[PDB]
This record gives structure tokens, C-alpha cells and sequence, in this order.
């Protein structure tokens, strides 16, 4: 059966207990939100940002897609970025990858001829991979996987920092930080991969790739 | 200001307590997932699917985006759908809108010349709206907003049922149900807007738009 | 063989004759362009806009895709629109469909479960189709095809007029017209389907769908 | 100002003369096409493929977009590619850049905070640029611009060869060649930047990026 009764019952029991412990738990967000965080993470069923950070409704705005990817040409992720940064004025963007991420493994192993949309989607993972032969080759299957996850976080942090939305927000002096983090489904713990990046100065210090030259390329020419 | 230790500490507290309540809580999903559900919902910070359904990790795979939109030409939501239906073999897709959704309100009130990627992204909403313009005619602002949310949930349920991925899964006799639900941020409760749709028969019964005609349109030419 | 010699030879012979008849034919566009037209048409090999209009280099900027489709969420077509309208200040946008357009036929006949990217792409054609059962049903295969082509032109003209780019240009008083036209591969002739639309006043007169209500929807509510 | 009769009349003049020179010119492509080529080139008004190769209708299927970009996650250029390779069985794909391409120049000079969809769309160009930053270092503006155009043609040739569609066609032994060419708007001439690539062997010989490593990367893990 496809009956939803038991699901709905679990929700009702949850909202009942929540509101019993704190009468304004839901009511205070009945007509507005003011989260301080955007989280961009993987769609993987093991990785729920509000649960894992013990956040209540109204604290974290969420984009989740296969592989936690950020591209300037993806209107879905870019709309979550633009709405949160420009209208909600969130303060912090958490870019979260996770170990055991099948999208990262498929990015390592699949032949690109593979049919379907997921294989198109994870092209970004191949691009990150391809720039890192030297860190990936010769590693055990497992270690290569872990490394791919990590490299993917770093690249997606760079993409968030280089995004027109973040770049415009920094240029107008809006406070905005970007965090590279990674989660372990099998332990429920988050680790910090990259320390906070609050602007171009921190990005030059903390990112391998050169954000400054990316933004001001013309200054590297004759 | 931007330091993460407080968040990390909340995450550690949380993981210890879950491990203390059940020591296989995380470890049993360390290397695989077998969720039964895919949830497609809004990125709004007040709506966290695993939390609101009181699910543990490994139970609901998640796509969240501004206004809970589903289009065959978004590779972001389409890859969540492909991976879950084709590879994980989920059984149920929950398509969840929410009252007080500002993407629905913007789809009613914004002029389309408005700059930025969010206005591009909510084009889908304007189309749902335009197709149902007579239903929205003359309603108070609040009523029109609530009706916009509901019409959009019905439209995204139709889009999920009409998708190549779901249509192909049904053609091969894979059991797969689609659910139109709505959440009220001010109460924490889910309501079922549309009963379970398990196939074409259900869709003919339950949807205002004609899925059979969409799938077999050319049978009505001379 | 994949040798390009004969192709290159045909090009050299062409550029030689062109420049022999008119010494500045190429040189005057060696370092800038100032076209007055954007053309959005089908990628079909039988339909070449500069040939069919007898235009020389520098007169018509071109987007061509399968089915001549225009969506606010397609960065490829939207970049051609934005660059031409905002930077080149073109004056006229030709939206050209063509009879015998296999994309329009596939939009009529394909089952949506059909695999691959083209089937995703032509979802727009289904949406136009779906809004027109009354004009399509009961027609011969051939007449339905022709009608689909025509309806698709009209819808894509509306999409160009409703685009944020065109809407912004009209709001600042930039002169910009939009033309619905159709080509017959088997005769080489263009026909005018919709007369010129130079702004909101003409669009209310010449488009079936209501552009004004689309742009100012809020004014239809209580 | 916006009336089309002059354009329509040029079109009639042109069609009569072609029919007068050869009375089966149009009629022989009235109901089908069998082009041998797919051309992917820039939307720039100075570059019209059928004209510059002196082709009649039915010879070259065309995708044109700002900066002649090819990405697996653009359904617009991917559907041109799928339809031609899989259904029309074209033999040759021409990937054509052009000197004096302002999309290449913007990819060197724009800051990424720049508003609008064109800046999103040329992100691909910035990535080609960033990967080849040492080649562009210290060149005069003109030299860097010409080198940008060339590096982008090579990158889009690689992207075409790496695409699922071409890779699958080669895996099935379909003959299909890919060509890197460049056009000079000021002279009307095409130059061949990269010799014909007919398969993996050719690609290994001719491309600066390693297509074999992209396709079989995981063979180099432990
Ligand atoms: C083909 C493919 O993407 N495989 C995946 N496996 N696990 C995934 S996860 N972490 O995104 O849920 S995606
Ligand atoms: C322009 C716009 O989209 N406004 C939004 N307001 N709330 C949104 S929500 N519910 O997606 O967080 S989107
Ligand atoms: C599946 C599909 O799209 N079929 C096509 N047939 N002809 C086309 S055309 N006019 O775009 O070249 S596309
Ligand atoms: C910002 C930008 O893209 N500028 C352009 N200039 N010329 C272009 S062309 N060769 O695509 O017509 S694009
Ligand atoms: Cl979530
Ligand atoms: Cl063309
Ligand atoms: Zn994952
Ligand atoms: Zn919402
Ligand atoms: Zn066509
Ligand atoms: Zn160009």
C-alpha cells in the first residue's frame, strides 16, 4: 500500500511534542523566516542538515542535489543562493559534502558514455577529478573515494565564493561567510575541511585555486 | 562571528545522544542507503522533511529548491528523480508545497521584467498561475496565496507523474506512488492535498489536468 | 574519409567571390558587428536565416535550437536575447518556425516516457500542444502537424515578449519589435503569421494569450 | 520602421532565383533532411555556416550560441547533438570558433560579479581560461584574445568528443568525426585548428587534454 496515514501520524506526533515543549516553536515562523544559514548539501537520504545540526524550523535554508554541486549555470542552486543572500541576508553558507557519496564515486568510476540525466549531472565531479590526477591516482578505491569527496567540497566552496551572487554581496560590503564541511553518514559527525572564508583576503589564504586571478584576470595580462 | 565551533558542538551533542539511544543508529547506514521515499519540497528554512516526519537517516532522499518545482528540463531535480526511481527503487514520492511560500507569492506579484535568477526560476509558477487564472480571480491576497500554493502542488504532482522517469517506471510495472502534500509552517502539520496516485488510473481520477491525454495525445488526431 | 579539404575549398571560393564583388564585404565587420535583427529559429538543416533572407555577414544574430523554443530558464537562448537586446541594441527579433518540423511532430506524437535529452527538450512543445486540444484534435496527421508548428510560433512569440529582457527593454523605451514568421522548406518561402509587435499595446491586439494579465497579474485579484 | 515587407520581398527574390537555377532546389527537401554535418558555432552575426560553406538547404544542421559552447548539462546544445548523431546519423561535427569573438573577450575581461544571464553563460569560457592561465600570461590584449578563441575551440572539441552522445556513438562503431575550426570575420575564411578526430586514437594524438584519462580515469586507481 501507498497509504500515508502512518507518515502523517508520525508528523502530527512530532508537531504535537514540539509545540508542547515550546508553545511558539511553530507559531513564531508562521508568517516569516529569518535563517542565518544557507546549507548546500547532497540529496543522499542519510544527510539531513536540520537534524544533524539540531536546528529548529527557521534556522537553515536548504539546497540539496546529487553530489552537492554548485554551478553558475544551474538556476535551481543559483535561485537558493540569490534569494538567501540578497533578500534574507543570511550570514553563513555551509557547503557540505559527505563520505560514502555515491555521486562522487560515480564521478570517479563511470564511463562518460553512460546513458541518462544523472551521468550528465555529475559532469562537474569529473571536471574536479580531472584537475586532480596527481592526488587521486594510485590510491586504494576507498581512499580515492574519500579524497574525491574532499576535493569536491573544496571546488564547490570555490564555486560559491566565485559566484556572481557572493561576489556582488562582498563588493557591497555585506557580511557573508562560506564554509567547507564534510559529514560521515556512519558516525553522524561533521568535520571542518576549510576554515571560514569571509572575503577575498581569506579565500587567497585558504583556497588552493586562485580566486583573485579568477576575478581579476585582466591584471595577469601584458 | 563566523567561527563554527558552536555548530560543530551542537552536531557532536546530537550524534552522541542518537548513538547512546541506539548504538547502530549511524553505523547501520555507514556504507549504503535504502530509502523508501524521495521528497521534493521547498528550500524555505521552515520546512525540513526528515525532521517533520521524525525520520532517522536513510529514510528520505531529498531535493529542495525555491518553490518545490519539478521540470523535465531541470537536470538538478531530474537527477534526484532518476537516481531514486531507477537505482534506489524508492516506493513513494512526496511532492510537498507549504503555506506562506514566498516563491508562490512572488509568482503572483512579481512583474517578469524583475532582474535576477530567482525571477527566471519562478517562471514555472507564473505558468501554473496563468493556466488557473480564473480560480485566482477576485480572491483576497491571503486566499489567492493559499490557492497558489495548492495549485502549484497539484501542478508539480502532475509534472512528477508525467516525467519520463516515472512514466518509464510505471511502463515496466515498478510500484511507485506520488503524493501531493502541503505543510503549514505555523503548526508543523502536513495535510494530504491529493490521495495516493499509483498509476494512470489513479491519475485520471485525482488530477485536474488530463494525464492520459498528455501521454496519448496523438490518438485523438484523425 | 573525414578530410575537410573540399569544405575549406568551397569556403575559400565563396569568400574570394564575395570580396571580388565588394571589397569591404568582410573587412567592414573585421572588428565589430551592428546587426539590426536577432533570429531565433530551428536547428533543422533546411532552414538557414542569412541565406533565406539574402543577408550578408553582420546583419542577423542567430540562435537556432531544436524546435525554435524560447524559455526564461534556458541560459543558451536567454544569453543570445540579452546580448543582442542590451548591448547590440538590435531593433527586430524574428521568431521563426518551419513546416515539416520534426520537433513539432515529435511533440505531438511521442510518449513522454521516451528516453534521452531530446524528449526532455521538447517538453515545451507538449505544453503548447496541451493547451490546444480544441485546435488539434480530429485534424489529419498532416494538418495537425502544420497547426502545431503555427501554435508553437505563437507561443514562442509570446515567450519572447514576456521575457525579462524584452520586458525590461520596453520599460526603458527602447524600440524593439517581435515577429512571428514561418518557413516552408519545400518552397523556400517565409510567411508572416503574426504582424509586428512593438510593445504591450500591439501584443494585446495580436496575441491570443493575455500578455498584460501575465505581466500585471496582481491587478486581476481582489 | 517595424514593417517586414522588404525582408519578405528579399526572401521571395532569393527563393525564385534558386528555383530558376534548379527547380528541385527546395522541393527535394520538402519532407525530409539528410545532412552530413552538424555545425556548432557562435551566434555572432558575422558567422553564418551554410553561407560561408556555400551549402544548399539540407546539408548542415546548426546549433549557434554565444561563444560556441558545448556542455553536457545544456539540453539545448545536447539535443542538437543527440538528434543529429542518433537519428540523422551525421558523419562530421564542425566545432567552429571565430576571431574577434566578444564572448571570448568577455571571458577574459569581465569580473564574475557582473549581473545578467550572459555572464552566467560564459562561465565555461572562464574555466577554459583559468585552466590555460599560463598560456595567456603576459600576452598583449590582441594576442590573448586570439589565444582565448583558439583555446576555447580546442576545449569545445574535447567537450564534443567527451560527450555521452559521441562516446556512445563511437562505442557502437558509428563513423563520426569531430573538427576544430576557426573563422575570421574580416576575411570570410575558415582555418582548421585541429585535424579530423575520428575516435579515441585521433584524440590521443591531437588534443592537449587527455581524453583517454577522462574516459578511463578509474583504471589508474590502486
Ligand atoms: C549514478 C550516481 O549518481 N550514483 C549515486 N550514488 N549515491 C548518490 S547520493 N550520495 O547522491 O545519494 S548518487
Ligand atoms: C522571489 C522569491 O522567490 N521569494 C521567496 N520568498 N520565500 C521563498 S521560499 N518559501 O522559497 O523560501 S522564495
Ligand atoms: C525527436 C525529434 O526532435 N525529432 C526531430 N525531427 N526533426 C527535428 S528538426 N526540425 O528540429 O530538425 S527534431
Ligand atoms: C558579454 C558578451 O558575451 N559579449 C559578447 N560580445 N560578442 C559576442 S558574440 N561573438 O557572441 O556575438 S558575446
Ligand atoms: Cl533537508
Ligand atoms: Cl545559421
Ligand atoms: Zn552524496
Ligand atoms: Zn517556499
Ligand atoms: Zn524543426
Ligand atoms: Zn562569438
Amino acid at each position: 500500500t501507498a497509504d500515508l496515514s502512518p507518515l502523517l501520524e508520525a508528523n502530527r506526533k512530532w508537531a504535537d511534542e514540539c509545540a508542547a515543549k515550546d508553545s511558539t516553536y511553530f507559531s513564531k515562523v508562521a508568517g516569516s523566516q529569518a535563517p542565518e544559514y544557507l546549507y548546500i548539501g547532497c540529496a543522499d537520504s542519510r544527510v539531513s542538515p536540520a537534524q544533524l545540526f539540531n536546528m529548529a524550523p527557521g534556522e537553515v535554508f536548504v539546497q540539496r542535489n546529487v553530489g552537492n554541486l554548485v554551478s553558475n549555470k544551474d538556476l535551481n542552486c543559483m535561485s537558493c543562493l540569490e534569494y538567501t543572500v540578497d533578500h534574507l541576508k543570511i550570514k553563513h553558507i555551509l557547503v557540505c559534502g559527505h563520505y560514502n557519496c555515491g555521486a562522487c564515486k560515480a564521478g570517479l568510476v563511470w564511463h562518460p558514455k553512460t546513458a541518462g540525466v544523472t551521468n550528465l549531472w555529475i559532469s562537474d565531479v569529473r571536471e574536479v577529478r580531472d584537475k586532480n590526477a596527481a592526488k587521486l591516482h594510485g590510491l586504494s578505491a576507498d581512499d580515492a573515494w574519500d579524497k574525491m569527496v574532499e576535493l569536491n567540497v573544496e571546488a564547490q566552496v570555490f564555486n560559491v565564493c566565485a559566484s556572481p551572487i557572493v561576489q556582488a554581496a562582498w563588493a557591497r560590503g555585506q557580511p557573508l561567510s562560506v564554509h567547507g564541511i564534510v559529514y560521515t553518514p556512519g558516525t553522524g559527525l561533521v568535520k571542518e575541511l576549510i576554515k571560514p572564508i569571509t572575503g577575498m583576503e581569506d579565500a587567497g589564504a585558504l583556497l588552493r585555486a586562485d580566486l583573485k586571478q579568477h576575478c581579476f584576470f585582466s591584471e595577469s595580462l601584458a
